[PDB]
């Protein structure tokens, strides 16, 4: 029969497929990496076109090597990147321009007239963000002041305007189906969370055609399917979607309220499941929708960090000194310290809860005796700095202090980074034996819309924590190492220039 | 109904290639797959990784130029020539991996067959030669190591066969069990006159013939895949050929004394013999070639285990480049080896020597000997190479080019280029593109639905990039070439088997 | 007796140059040796090294040229100049290892002689300024580190020195115990008028004038050293000088109003203002340089921490370079820096901002942010921090440089070398030997002994090599170097005092 | 006077050593020079370099420990061994470079030698055997190798001398032109029984008397130097020995039967044979040592060309490697070479082939071969060369060792240390200070000079940090020696005799 469910899993950096059983267990896993654009430093975009077809060489290289058959797989999950933008032509099924990543710095002039208009608490209140460039609104409007005729194509509804699951979709579906969910729908910034549909001051003020708006949906449940040829008369429905922090929330069953979990992509994501109530944040945090037990909607805090695994690829891509992203801590544990340095990964801004898109990357302490060891480990450090300073945000409009971090991604391998996040916060890290939790996320929501699994708790043992991390270090110690952060953190502050 | 797909399965990796009706390249996706050495001078593949790599390399081609399955007139199909699969019908899994054909794991096979006298017949009927490298020894190999097969092969639960007839197959979803005459030829299971399985040969070897699957002309619908997409939205595969066929096809080298270079993993030069079977006193061998029409043609061939390949290993194994044209640059930052050679029998010697036996050497170092001259020398063995088949090439042929026309891709290096020409004393054609491989399979595909009518049509299409004459006096010439012999003697016979 | 020898004791390397009467050089050695790190912004080296160095070399340039001992008129010698060693004039035996110029542990000490009201004095006095850069604190920092001390120093037990006193005080195994005016001047324990040890500072800091050496003029004949050969065999060193004064002198910028830019481990741009002691307003200090003859004359100085450290710490320590020419090779890779600025504060600011609590510090990184950028960011680092001092330079004094003399390793680059023109929007003349700080020692020795009569002679010698010209906009320059400045301003008290 | 200095001048750095009445390293220095290569097989270096160096280090080492010449009882010499020099008499510069003994060069005026029935007389005089390792052929080289030398070298004009000699009389300014038995023993100039030149082998090799300097004993005050410091004071030059000798004697293989095994640049072997001369049947040298008290002894060599060069190879050269002793790290990832060997025969062969045609080599290259392989297989050699050698001495010895003592910086290897032990499937014995070659030299001029009155004061001296066991069944371990000697038999007559 229907044996496997698949997650596609859209990443800022490469695209991933994986293939579980009815025991959550991965058959298996292609990825593909893409390009990285940055066509003005602060910029970043990504082809559009280059998200598609790594999905999709990546979803048959998974059931392909696994001698695995359309007609054995139950269902489709989509989780995605969180907010890159995308629009192309509704006819040619073609951008109008590439896609601007969740990282781009391009809209903050346009940040500033919101914020100069007073549209900050309303967007507070109204959407659970803050005016910053990291969000889609500002620059959707971007690509419709820069491409020529588009607002009026937009409105005779030419134009189409999407999230990264929105166009994966659409493509998948032959231009059929033109959806998004809820969860990304929160991000995009022109979305009313109390409503529950779009805003209309916010598309007003952002100046954009309604026509243009796919259409949200439940995270789990059925809107297309797809043809991936194989035998005929085989159509693979699409069940399941999620703006990926959020499915790695799920994916760790924080279902429940006051439930968080730590994740280490690109960025770093923590969220804390809030319940049915949306808690406003006091603490540079955002508001926005998580996925409730069932796919219902939840909502939930959450602190947003540009830089953690990437900075370990600018070190070995671009600065050419690992030759193994896990040389990384080979490379760090070398010393027994940072000889004092400090290294402020704002490559992209600051963004949380500091907010700073003006902010740009930097180096501190630097003496003659410091060697790249120094600057990789500071580099490593820089990222459990990063979430200590958001986890701070949390407790604060909390009112908990975690007794564990629960973690996932990537970087979590590393135990350098897992140990030192330990040792930083005074808290105990717990690390799973699947740190692709995302990608789980997105196979859970989508079988439950099919019958798949039929309850979380078929799934409740599945997770188990591979390995806890207890601090092995001094307060003192703590927060001293903390101290220096900071005042490298404001010095990295308002590098840029706006006019 | 716009453009036409080139499957090519390489040894290194998979690629796809979309062609318009103009012959543009449109769009390209290359993918690696792992190379297995079970144990020293053996060589695997993945049968399933190698399904992999295409199939997601196809659908990347197209994704990536925003095309449609529905406007595909037809896919062509070429692959490495030798590596042998055996799996089960049944459930469409590999008994073992693919053994590649640079494995040399069937010598010992080979040693008997030598006694008893069975390489008259073997040359004189599949044109081959006694050696580790064609399929045929491979199957019974495999057999032999599989407990109870022959039996289910016998009573046909198991499939034999190469890469093509792996490839179609698992596209056909195991509707069609396929190959083609230029394949089909490299197995040593057929006859290469009578153009069907050689029963003494079937017999010899052990191969219940239940297991062979049908042989086809090179350029005809053998039948539809289905990508997705449209619905009813199915493709012809209308094309099947080895790639150093392909590539002598795709030069338009389908007139009889036309040849071609073809510089890859390995390097094989083929000559075009029209419609007679020349056979090969030099070391050579004969083969079937597509004709202007993928109708069934002979060659002559010299093959050469390794080129481009050397690059890699000096690359990966080595780690001494940082990329393969980084070869061009370290190697022209000296000007002779210093007496350094290098005899690339990593995997046995081969046209036109034929030994199993010889294994990887490096000779002639001093004390400042160095990495340069180590990679300069790994160039020049591709060279030495070369000439040494050529050579046997006009003997045999009675011919004698004016010109070698090359293409690979190893042919980006000026550096070989030039130092090619230059040993040889010949000039040397590079064309403007460089993958007439898939070129080959396209117009075979093509062909065969009436994506173009002939191959006339495709004739203004070639075009050469450069021209490299020789810069040097024959005194030169022939001593390099001296201190190349000697080497490669020194280098035979390494490995043990008494 | 035909050749001179030049001993140049450098921060990083021990050298030795031989010259003929030509003025040629035959031939030359080096010897690298250990910095020591003992703490950040802590640097100290070994003595002994300097000294094991600085023979071998000696040995070494003779013996592989196949001089004779006896053909040696005369032994120059330069040196870095603030390193301070005291040891036992008992032993020879250091009482502790050479404390660096670069060095900023006597930052305590320089805040409470600034509490204490001293700026005025000193900037009067020494025309030094208040840093650790000087010797006088090293050494009181020494004094009271180490135990029973400033007894011993008082009774005699124990010398003080700066490194061309460390060197001549080995060679006469003990008998002279001299050092110049130059040295002298940035002991900050001298008096660049009275032209003598300052009572005032000596109190001031708690050192006994019973450790302090001899002040001489710098062409003098001041001893003879042994170095075997055909006995009663014996070598005068007859020249000594702060590398910079020495390649000040190397250079002729001999009248008032001539000045140079030295491109080693640091950046130094001496300008000669004569007899004129001129009072430095814009962060420079006032030193003493030579004259024509060896006499004094007085100097301004633009004195850069970081220069070719910089880009030796990217060679061996970031292990970016595997050839410091490697350097260029990579910052040309590049147009520009995509954004990015380095601060060399490694070991404080120095001119004109006098921070001992910056530390090094890297800006405006993006993704797209490569090595190359960066590496190109380092020596852009440094044609910066000249503009910074030359323009200082121009405003105490008052003349416009037209055109810059430059020497030193570093100007071989001539990215570098044409940045700099380009962003200063001023001609740079390059040479044809950047060893001038052994040229000027030489001379200095020569002058000595009368292997040379007048410099007149010298002269002819000074070849430019070639010349760069400003290529870019009065804008760019302006608009580069503003970002410059901001950078700057973050690298600015990162240490906390 | 607490303290002794021994010059060791190695054939590619030169090192200076402080020692006390302990004989405790107390301090040392050393300076690298260049190798060149005219051409490949040879190897010449710059007298002036070598002097430059010599006297840089013996300085440096003092000035920084903080002592005088005062200090010095004396100074003891150690030298490469064969390397010959010429210079004019009158201004002490050289009529060309150093001939290093690894050069080949002199090939052909062995061959006539051979040619002239003379390899008994020699091998019966001299001890030796006819190969350009020698000084006997670099001389004539020289001397014809330049217009006018012959005459003036006989009118007077112009001196010969090995590095020892070389040092002695720059370290004396012209007054002393001495040499040693060790030395002597080595230019296959001088008799070995009768303790002279050999009037024949001149009058052959065509070499004025005249220029030849005198030989004397390995422990004697030969004369003085004035390395400056406070008036008067001169130190005596007490002692020369080969560095080889030097190692020997600094092991305390003080009897006959007493042998060891040295690994720095080559590797030699020694066994002193004691008051006899043995001549081998074998091809191992016969030579000339020195006696518990720095007299005449014979001892029998194995001489082996490359070992520790041939990682300075894969560092600088081939570039392959960090820091000399990241070939430890490296070779230990692999648990062996995949079939692989290296024949380091940069410099021809040498003990006991006596092969100056043959090149170094790589053989058993295989596809899946990486660099590891290679570094591994680059110690093997030196392994697998000192078993060659090893045998031979037995053989010719009469003995079966029990214990291999070694020495030199290669020692500081444990791979190398276990493997060796292993192939031989004997007892490796490693001392606690790897300077002995050092150690030899000052023990001899401190002996002249009274600063000891005789060695038992230091049987106690010398430790074993380490012993090595085998851990090798006979079969394989007998396994690997053979590739390995098909591998050497492979590299053979490489080059060509015109």
């Amino acid at each position: 029969e229907k044996k496997y469910i698949v997650a596609l899993d859209q990443g800022t950096t490469s695209s991933r497929a994986v293939v579980m059983d009815h025991d959550a267990n991965i058959i298996s896993v292609s990825q593909r990496e893409f390009e990285q654009i940055y066509p003005k430093p602060g910029w970043v975009e990504h082809d559009p076109m280059e998200i598609w077809a790594t999905q999709s060489s990546t979803l048959v290289e998974v059931l392909t090597k696994a001698d695995i058959s359309s007609d054995q797989i139950a269902a489709i999950g989509i989780t995605n990147q969180r907010e890159t933008t995308i629009v192309w032509e509704k006819e040619t099924g073609k951008p109008i321009y590439n896609a601007i990543v969740w990282q781009c710095r391009r809209t903050a002039e346009i940040c500033e007239h919101l914020k100069r208009d007073g549209l900050e608490d309303y967007i507070r209140s109204n959407t659970g963000l803050v005016i910053d460039p990291y969000f889609s609104g500002t620059k959707v409007k971007w690509i419709l002041d820069h491409v020529e005729g588009s607002r009026e194509r937009a409105r005779r509804g030419e134009l189409l305007f999407g999230t990264v699951d929105t166009w994966l979709i659409w493509k998948m579906t032959q231009g059929r189906v033109h959806v998004t969910d809820y969860t990304n729908a929160s991000r995009t910034m022109l979305f009313n969370i109390h409503t529950l549909d779009w805003d209309d001051k916010m598309l007003e003020v952002l100046d954009i055609p309604r026509e243009m708006l796919p259409e949200v949906r439940r995270s789990s449940e059925v809107y297309g399917q797809t043809n991936i040829g194989g035998k005929g008369g085989t159509r693979i429905p699409i069940s399941g979607i999620a703006g990926d922090q959020q499915a790695a929330l799920f994916g760790q069953l924080c279902v429940k309220e006051g439930m968080a979990k730590n994740t280490y992509g690109t960025g770093c994501f923590m969220l804390m499941n809030t319940g049915e109530k949306a808690v406003k944040s006091e603490n540079g945090l955002l508001t926005t929708i998580a996925c409730g037990p069932t796919g219902e909607v939840n909502y939930a805090l959450e602190g947003a960090v540009f830089m953690a695994g990437a900075s370990i690829q600018w070190l070995r891509d671009e600065m050419k000194l690992i030759n193994d992203a896990y040389d990384s801590e080979y490379f760090a544990t070398k010393v027994q310290n940072t000889n004092g340095v400090y290294v402020v990964p704002a490559f992209t801004g600051l963004g949380a809860p500091y907010w700073d898109p003006y902010a740009r990357g930097a180096i501190f302490g630097l003496t003659r005796g410091v060697n790249a060891n120094h600057i990789i480990r500071a580099t490593l450090e820089s990222i459990a700095y990063q979430t200590r300073d958001v986890l701070e945000a949390m407790q604060a409009d909390s009112g908990i202090r975690l007794h564990a971090l629960r973690v996932d991604g990537g970087a979590v391998a590393n135990n350098f980074l897992m140990q030192f996040q330990s040792d930083i916060l005074g808290t105990r890290v717990e690390r799973p034996e699947v740190r692709e939790v995302t990608a789980l996320g997105a196979a859970y929501l989508a079988g439950l819309a099919v019958g798949f699994w039929q309850n979380l708790d078929e799934l409740q043992e599945k997770a188990v924590i591979e390995r806890e991390f207890r601090p092995g270090i001094e307060t003192t110690e703590r927060n001293y190492r903390y101290a220096g952060w900071k005042k490298a953190v404001k010095r990295a502050m308002a590098w840029e220039e706006h006019d």
